[PDB]
């Protein structure tokens, strides 16, 4: 089963990234299963909506009074050394959130790192229905 733990707020990056204060030491976590337009895209920079996804999270986080870390089955870092999990601000999973507002797609997803999938892929569906932001 999957389990939450408690973080600090160190800083927001980008609209699929943040800082924490995890277990004693400062890490950079990237959301699993989604992809939202960036801001500090590496080739082109500031996508469209990407400053939109940036303010939306970090929002989110900020004004959070209890910030949570849930870590899927399989692999817990990236090749860049981020951690992967599902965040939750005063228990609201950020990763729904910006899919439900048509600020994220569901990303290419790699098993076991899935346990959320089906959660996601029926909050896309809606936003999609809706025609909201991304989708528009």
């Amino acid at each position: 089963k999957l389990h939450k733990e408690p973080a600090t707020l160190i800083k927001a990056i980008d609209g699929d990234t943040v800082k924490l204060m995890y277990k004693g030491q400062p890490m950079t976590f990237r959301l699993l299963l989604v992809d939202t337009p960036e801001t500090k895209h590496p080739k082109k920079g500031v996508e469209k909506y990407g400053p939109e996804a940036s303010a939306f999270t970090k929002k989110m986080v900020e004004n959070a009074k209890k910030i949570e870390v849930e870590f899927d089955k399989g692999q817990r870092t990236d090749k860049y050394g981020r951690g992967l999990a599902y965040i939750y601000a005063d228990g609201k999973m950020v990763n729904e959130a910006l899919v439900r507002q048509g600020l994220a797609k569901v990303a290419y997803v790699y098993k076991p790192n899935n346990t959320h999938e089906q959660h996601l892929r029926k909050s896309e569906a809606q936003a999609k229905k809706e025609k909201l932001n991304i989708w528009s």
